[PDB]
C-alpha cells in the first residue's frame, strides 16, 4: 500500500497549496446624455478578465493574490495591463476572531458608502450570529483615487451585524475619516474629519428580499444618503435557470459620501455636484452553469434640486473559472 | 484506506478546474541599415514570458487568461510590465457551431494581412471539411496600435476554409474594414472604408508544404499581396530532432493592406512607404523535447520601385511549458 | 485498490508541468531623517505580492516566471502594477554544468555589490566541492535602474566558491564594468570601466555564523568597499519558533560600486554623498510556519569623513507558499 502513498507524495510536489480560480465579465454600459461612462460618448462596452491565487500558507493562515486586467472592445492605446487588485493575508485566530492585513476588499456599512479595494488592517470577531468588522486603513477605489498616501484619508471603522432569523441581517456602523481630498464632480478638493454613520436592513423570508439602508455624516449638513429595495428571486451562478429581478431607489444628498457604492447606479461623489435621486430596476439570469446574464435600467434620475439628469442602462455577461 | 481516497478526491477536484500552460522565448532580430527593429540600431535581444489559464466554465465553455512580459536584454527603463494579452470566452453550441467573445485572436483570411490581438466577437460554422468564420471587431496589434476606440477601424470578415485532399487546404475571405486610423510608415492616416477580399491555398504532403496566398482591396488601387512558399520538413517542438526548412517570397504593393502579418517579415505597413517585395527562407530545428531554435534570412528585399530595402536575419530559442 | 491505483494514474495523468508558488511581505521602514526611503517624509509602509510559476520544460530543463506586485498603503495614484520580475530557462548539461538564460538573479561575489535581477545568461561549472560560475549581462535594478540599453554597463561576471569543511563557504570572484551611466546621488553620471575584485567567507557551525565580504575597484580611487559581521541562530522560515539574531558592520567608500546589496542598509551609491559606515542589527523570528517576522535597526551611520548620517529601522512581515 505505501506504493499508492509515494504516489501521494509525488501528488504533493507537483500540486501544491495555489489553487487558481477566477472569472471573466463582458459589459456593456450607456445613457441617453453623453458622458456618464465614458466622456463624450453615451455607451462604454468593456470587459474584464481576473485571476485569482488562493494559497494556503499553514493551517491558520491563507493569502490571496488577484491579477486583474480592464480593457474596452477596440481601445488599442495601451495594452490591457494587469494590475495586482487584492493582495492580502487572512490570519484565523481561532474560532472567533479573524484578522486580514494588506489590500483587501472592505464594505463600510451595507455598501452604499463604500465596497471596494482597501489598504490596511482589519479584525472580525464572529460569535457566528452577532459579528464585530473593525477596520483600519486607506481608500483606493471610487471618489479616493488619484490621491497620494498624504492626502488620501484615513478610515477608522466599526461595525456590527447581528441576525433577526434565518437569512436576515440587521446592522449598523461608524466611520472616522480624516482630512484629505476627495472628488466632487471631477475636482479634488479638501476635508475635514467626518463621522459618517449608518444602518442597514436586509429580510431574505422565503424568496423574497427587502433591504434597506441609511447612512448620515454627522457635522456635514445635507449629507443624507438612503436606499430601499425590493426583489424576488432566487440567482445562483453555478446553478442553471435560478433568475432574480428586483427594484431600488436611492436617494443621495449634496455631500453625502458615496465613494464607491456597492450597487451598480451611475450617480455618486464623482458624477454629481448637486445629489442623486431616483429608482433602478435589475434582472439576473444564470444562462448556463457559472454564466449569469444582468441587466439594469436606472430611471427618474433627478437632482436634489428637482432638476432632471440622464435615465442609464447596463447589461453584462459574467463567467467563472473554479469549480 | 478511505482517507486516500478521500486525498485522491480532493486532487479531482483541482484538476479539471484552470489549467496554467504558457511558453517562453529568446529572440534577436537584426538588420544590415539601422532601424528596421529598433531605432537609431541595427540589432535588437529580447525575449518573452507568457502564462496562460484555460479554465472550463463548464462542459460547453471554457475561458482562456494570458499573461504576457516583454523585456529586451538590457533596456532597464521601465519594468517588464505585464499584460492581459488574451481575454476571450469560447462557446460550443453543439457539435459544429462555436462561438468566441472578448479579447482573441483573429486570423483574417490565411494569415498575410492580420493574425493577432482582435477585439470582438467570432462564430464559426461548419464539422469537418467545410468552415465558415464569420468575426466582427477591431484589430488591436500591429499597424492598428495607437489608436483609440473612435479611431479604430472596424472589421466584419467572413472567411471560408475547404479541406481538399488527405490534408490540404484552400480557402478565400471577404472584410470590410469602416473608415478609421491606421499607421502608413509612422504616421496615422485617416483612411476610408475598405473592402478586402482573398483567396488562399495551403497544399502538404508527405513531409512537403507548399502554400500561396493573395488578397486585395477593391476600391483601392495598387493594394493586392501575395505570398508564396515551399518547405521540407517534419517540425514539431514536442519532438526531439524534427528539423524544418523552408522558402518563401513575399510582395505586397504600397497600398496593401499588412496590418501584422503572421509570418516573420520585417516589412509591413507600419515600416514601408511604397511596398515590398523579396524572399525569406527560414529554418527550425526542436533541439530538445518542448524547446526550438528558430533562424530566418530575409533577402532580396526590394521597393516596388527598383529601390533596394535592407536584409533581415532573426535567431530565437522558443521554449513550451507543459 | 486496483480501480484506485487507475484513477491515481489518470490524476497524476492531469498534473501539467507548472507549479504555483510565492510569497507575501508587509514590510515597515524608517529613518530619523527625510528622504532615505520615500521623498520628503520618514516613514514607508508597503507591501509586495509575488507569484512564481516553476515550469518543467522537460527532464533537463525548467523555466520560472514571476509575476511580481509592489503597493505602497494608501497609495492610490498608481495602481499596484504587476511586473514580469523573473523570466528565464535552466539548462542541465548533466551533473555538473547548467546554464542560464533571461532574466534571472544575479549574485555578484557575495552579495554586497549585487544581488538582483540580470539580464544576460550565466554558466555554472563544477562539482559539490568548487563552483565557478559566469555571467555575462546588464544589471537591471539598484543603482543600475532607468537607463537604457546603451547606458546600461555590461557586466563579464566571473566566481569562485569552495566549500571548506561543512556548512561554510569561501571564495572570490573578478567583475569586469563597462562604460556607463550610474545613479550617483540621485544624478546619472557616466562612468568608465571599472574591474572590481573581491572575496568573503561564510563560516557557519552548529547555530553561529561569521561572515565577511570585500571588494576593491582596480582602477578607481577611494572605491573599497567590505562588511563584516557576527549571527546566531538556527532559521528557517518553514518552521515555528526558529529565531536568529545577527549584527553587522558596513564600511563602503565614496566610490565602491554598490549597486543593489543582499543586505539591508539603505546607503548604497544612490543616496550617498562620501559613502557609508556603520552598523547593523537584525532580528529574524518565525512566528508561524511559512509566516516570518523581521526586524533591523541600522546605527551609527557616518561618512567617511566622519559627518553622520541617519539612523534607520525596518521591520515586515513575510509569508511563504507552495512548500
Amino acid at each position: 500500500l505505501n506504493n499508492l502513498g509515494v504516489r501521494v507524495s509525488r501528488l504533493e510536489d507537483r500540486v501544491g497549496n495555489v489553487k487558481v480560480t477566477g472569472d471573466a465579465r463582458i459589459r456593456y454600459q450607456g445613457s441617453e446624455d453623453k458622458g456618464v461612462y465614458k466622456a463624450n460618448s453615451k455607451s462604454l462596452t468593456d470587459g474584464r478578465a481576473r485571476v485569482q491565487f488562493n494559497a494556503n500558507v499553514n493551517d491558520k493562515t491563507q493569502a490571496v493574490v488577484r491579477v486583474k486586467g480592464n480593457y474596452e472592445f477596440g481601445d488599442s492605446t495601451k495594452g490591457s495591463q494587469a494590475t495586482i487588485d487584492r493582495a492580502y493575508v487572512d490570519h484565523k485566530f481561532g474560532s472567533n476572531v479573524s484578522a486580514k492585513a494588506g489590500r483587501f476588499q472592505q464594505t463600510i456599512g451595507g455598501g452604499l458608502m463604500y465596497d471596494d479595494t482597501f489598504d490596511g488592517a482589519q479584525l472580525n470577531v464572529g460569535n457566528d450570529k452577532v459579528q464585530v468588522q473593525g477596520a483600519y486603513g486607506y481608500m483606493i477605489d471610487g471618489a479616493a483615487d488619484g490621491n497620494s498616501k498624504s492626502d488620501n484619508p484615513s478610515v477608522s471603522y466599526v461595525g456590527l451585524k447581528g441576525k433577526v432569523g434565518k437569512e436576515s441581517s440587521v446592522g449598523g456602523f461608524y466611520s472616522r475619516l480624516s482630512s484629505g481630498n476627495l472628488n466632487h464632480n471631477g475636482v479634488t478638493v479638501n476635508s475635514d474629519k467626518q463621522d459618517v454613520y449608518g444602518f442597514n436592513a436586509d429580510f431574505r423570508k422565503n424568496k423574497l428580499w427587502a433591504g434597506g439602508e441609511w447612512l448620515k455624516a454627522s457635522n456635514v449638513d445635507n449629507s443624507q444618503a438612503w436606499t430601499a429595495g425590493l426583489g424576488y428571486g432566487n440567482y445562483d451562478i453555478a446553478k442553471k435557470g435560478t433568475w432574480d429581478v428586483k427594484g431600488q431607489y436611492f436617494n443621495q444628498k449634496a455631500n453625502a459620501p458615496i465613494v464607491s457604492s456597492t450597487w451598480d447606479q451611475a450617480y455618486d461623489l464623482t458624477n454629481t455636484s448637486n445629489g442623486y435621486k431616483g429608482y433602478m430596476a435589475s434582472v439576473d439570469y444564470a444562462v448556463q452553469d457559472n454564466v449569469g446574464l444582468s441587466a439594469g435600467y436606472g430611471f427618474n434620475s433627478k437632482d436634489q434640486s428637482g432638476n432632471d439628469l440622464s435615465d442609464f442602462y447596463r447589461a453584462e455577461l459574467n463567467y467563472k473559472f473554479g469549480g
